[PDB]
């Protein structure tokens, strides 16, 4: 009975049903198991929760949120993960997913950090967006909160259809339990401040995995949120002094002076950092490496900046929503 992780046996047989196979992950939540579902004749994925009950009540609402989109008639739902079923067993929650490839993480490192086509960035950012779309239905509502290439799922290897996994961090509209959620590098600057926040978190973290996918490198990659948002800064400029008014930890980055204007305290120059040079628009690309290539013109690069600006909009208000962003001539055939 000791620790609180699953003692996982290499080829076991649970409830004669799940042969185990092998241990395919870890992490905070626990752990997820390549097994076979004799009963159904297909491999699976089983998310094991681990024994601790912050960890379960976390589940819970997993579990909730996924039986929540798995039932609606959309289509729209086949880009979130398929909870086949959960169960208790040795005093472990077990969510049931589809088996999936590896994520777009394995993906970037599969090229050497160089990045993939923005040809390949579009189709999944049209998939995301389509995603997110669906999220923001009314009656779901459901913030991912945690949206990067590690969480982001290839169906097959060989086929670019993705789909979202772990809504370990997710909730919906109005039910916001923790101050500080996403990942650092992905993290919305509301959240960095300390705000209520809404979907509109989940675009941020997409236009930041979006360049992150075809550059191969972090848009901000901060050590600390000092540095994160500092970074961001770097390339954003200078939030709307609106937004740090009501910004609970505005102070922990920034300073406001007798003017009433915003900057920040004891990096390149706010906004200096242009995105534009970030993504080589006009310098053959990222690393200069997409010079002359096809689907690569400046005129390519200049809509794929204008929609990453949109998702980058420090505003919650007025950044871009996955209906809009669809609508975006990055993606007109
Ligand atoms: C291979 C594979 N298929 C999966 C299907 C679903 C899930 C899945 C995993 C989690 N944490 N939460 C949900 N809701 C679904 N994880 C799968 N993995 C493992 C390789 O990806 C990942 C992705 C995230 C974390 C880890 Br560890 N590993």
């Amino acid at each position: 009975p000791r620790g609180s992780h699953m003692i996982v046996k290499n080829g076991e047989k649970w409830m004669d049903r799940y042969e185990i196979d092998s241990l395919i992950g870890k992490g905070s939540f626990g752990q997820v198991v390549k097994a076979y579902d004799r009963v159904e004749q297909e491999w699976v994925a089983i998310k094991i929760i681990k024994n601790k009950k912050a960890f379960l009540n976390q589940a819970q609402i997993e579990v909730r949120l996924l039986e929540l989109m798995n039932k609606h008639d959309t289509e729209m739902k086949y880009y979130i993960v398929h909870l086949k079923r959960h169960f208790m067993f040795r005093n472990h929650l077990c969510l049931v997913f589809e088996m999936l490839s590896y994520n777009l993480y394995d993906l970037l490192r599969n090229t050497n950090f160089r990045g993939v086509s923005l040809n390949l960035t579009r189709k999944f950012a049209q998939q995301m967006c389509t995603a997110l779309l669906f999220l923001a239905t009314p009656e779901l509502s459901i913030i991912h909160c945690d949206l990067k290439p590690e969480n982001i799922l290839l169906c097959n290897p060989k086929r670019s259809a993705i789909k979202i996994v772990d809504f370990g961090s997710s909730c919906q509209l109005g039910q916001r339990i923790y101050q500080y959620i996403q990942s650092r590098f992905y993290r919305s600057p509301e959240v960095l401040l300390g705000m209520p926040y809404d979907l509109a978190i989940d675009m941020w973290s997409l236009g930041c995995i979006l360049v992150e996918m075809h550059t191969g490198e972090p848009l901000f990659s901060g050590a600390n949120e000092v540095d994160q948002m500092n970074k961001i800064v770097e390339v954003l400029g200078i939030p709307p002094a609106h937004i740090l008014d009501q910004a609970p930890k505005a102070r922990k980055f920034f300073e406001k002076l007798p003017d009433g204007t915003w900057n920040l305290k004891k990096y390149k120059p706010p906004g200096t950092r242009k995105l534009h040079n970030i993504l080589g628009v006009e310098t053959g690309g990222p690393g200069g490496r997409r010079a002359g290539e096809s689907g690569h013109t400046v005129a390519d690069y200049l809509k794929f900046k204008d929609l990453i600006l949109r998702m980058l909009d420090y505003d919650p208000k007025t950044r871009i929503q996955p209906y809009y962003a669809l609508q975006h001539s990055f993606f007109k055939k």
